[PDB]
């Protein structure tokens, strides 16, 4: 019977939630604060974009997403809306990245998206229009300004030698020249949290947070100036990122974590960095769950104690197998199919139990992720004045868009944690595209 007493290691009780809430907020405004900034966990990066955008431009816009492997090209319309622009994408293309460029240095990889622009703009015969573009780049960023940041390193098991220290803005610019053909005018760059949220504002005001849950995690929030002491000037609002998935990497969740965490870490491409975000993030969820039920077989609760080979393998429990077995209807099959495939047999009670270790993971991770969510929305209201605050959260990634139950369990418990809260989700569009260009559209009234 050691079987749900090894699962319920995953629980939370609401006050260790509100543990993790208030330790969040205290990280928070440490990378807020001048004297603590660069020691913070999390870091709190300034994305110099701004409140009370108008006006903007309009017309087309060039978008870029990159986080990346597979990154997006596409062309996105923005024009004068009711009460904001509207926007939309009228042409896209995925490319995949080779993984020798991948493994190559930053120059050999904006080359390659250099060529791919290219490639695009080939197919729709924009070859030769010289456009604005808007870069999303969902990576850890530190800005000077809007147009130019340096990547403080590399998230999400991608890595690239020669990148982290250097202008990304000034690595892509180059790689353009080193093509000869088009003429990009790189006008803004942000993150996909940042982009998220601006897509989302023009549907809702009231839209102040921007949140990804899919291969990581990461939120970003409408802060006061004054609150920004790493940009001068008390008036205003200023849009942060917070880089959340790194929350505990100053060792602010010893208390939470678990074996399956350490070995998850120990074995990562980044050990020691993003630890919050290994708990929540679709780069691990899947292996979490791997590992869980490795430690099954071991105390022979799961497939008669013994592994196949596949299972055996870093990786191959997909956090998409996740997702599938908590979809399964209660005939097993979909549990069995994706247990066959892995080389396994498994027994009625295997595929209950593996059902089991999967809502334990996917449950920890929304309510992990709940807690900084509430720790944003919960500092927030301290700078508003009326009763219930009233805001709304934009939200992207496969995780939350399309596992069965995550966003359920996860709004729920966000809204135990905010009381005298009203909070709107919304997903977002092509959040990335169209917001990297309603930005742009907002950053050219100024360079273009
Ligand atoms: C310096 C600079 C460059 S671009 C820029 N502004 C924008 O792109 C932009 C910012 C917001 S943030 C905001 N304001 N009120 C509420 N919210 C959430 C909303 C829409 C936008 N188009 N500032
Ligand atoms: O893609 C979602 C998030 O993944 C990681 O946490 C990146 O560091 C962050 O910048 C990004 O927003
Ligand atoms: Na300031």
């Amino acid at each position: 019977t050691l079987v749900e007493q090894i699962l319920a290691e995953f629980q939370l009780q609401e006050e260790d939630l509100k543990k993790v809430m208030r330790r969040m907020q205290k990280e928070m405004d440490r990378g807020l604060r001048l004297e603590t900034h660069e020691e913070a966990s999390v870091k709190m990066l300034p994305t110099y974009v701004r409140s009370t955008p108008e006006g903007s431009e309009v017309g087309d816009f060039l978008s870029l997403d990159l986080g990346g492997t597979n990154f997006r090209v596409m062309l996105v319309k923005v024009g004068e809306g009711e009460e904001g622009q509207w926007s939309v994408k009228t042409k896209h293309q995925m490319y995949s990245i080779p993984e020798d460029a991948m493994t190559g240095t930053a120059e050999m990889l904006f080359d390659y998206i250099s060529e791919c622009i290219s490639d695009f703009l080939d197919k729709h015969q924009m070859k030769h229009k010289k456009l604005p573009l808007g870069f999303t780049f969902s990576f850890p960023v530190r800005h000077e300004d809007i147009d130019k940041g340096i990547l403080l390193n590399w998230t999400k098991g991608f890595k690239a030698s020669g990148a982290e220290g250097n202008n990304v803005v000034g690595l892509l610019r180059d790689a353009i020249k080193r093509r000869g053909d088009f003429e990009m005018d790189v006008v803004a760059m942000v993150n996909d949290t940042v982009a998220t949220m601006i897509s989302c504002y023009y549907e809702d005001h009231q839209c102040e947070v921007g949140m990804i849950v899919g291969t990581g995690c990461n939120a970003c929030y409408m802060e006061e100036m004054q609150n920004v002491e790493l940009v001068e000037g008390d008036e205003g609002r200023m849009c942060v990122n917070t880089e959340w998935g790194a929350f505990g990497d100053s060792g602010e969740l010893d208390e939470f974590l678990l074996e399956y965490d350490r070995l998850v870490d120990e074995s990562s491409a980044n050990p020691g960095q993003q630890l919050y975000e290994k708990l929540i993030g679709g780069k691990y969820m899947g292996e979490l769950v791997r590992l869980v039920l490795l430690r099954l077989v071991d105390e022979n609760l799961l497939f008669h104690g013994e592994a196949s080979e596949q299972l055996r393998t870093r990786g191959a429990f997909e956090t998409r197998f996740v997702s599938q077995v908590e979809s399964d209807t209660g005939d097993r099959k979909q549990i069995y199919n994706i247990l066959s495939t892995l080389g396994l047999r498994p027994s009625t009670t295997d595929c209950d139990i593996v059902r089991r270790a999967c809502e334990s993971v996917s449950t920890r991770a929304a309510h992990m992720c709940s807690a900084g969510l509430a720790g944003v929305i919960n500092r927030m209201r301290e700078s508003r004045s009326e009763d219930v605050m009233r805001i709304t959260v934009g939200v992207d990634g496969s995780v939350y868009k399309l596992h069965p139950s995550f966003k359920e369990r996860f709004h729920a418990s966000v809204r135990r944690l905010t009381p005298s809260c009203e909070i709107t989700f919304i997903e977002s569009e092509e959040g990335s595209g169209r917001g990297a260009a309603l930005v742009s559209a907002v950053a050219c009234k100024k360079a273009c």
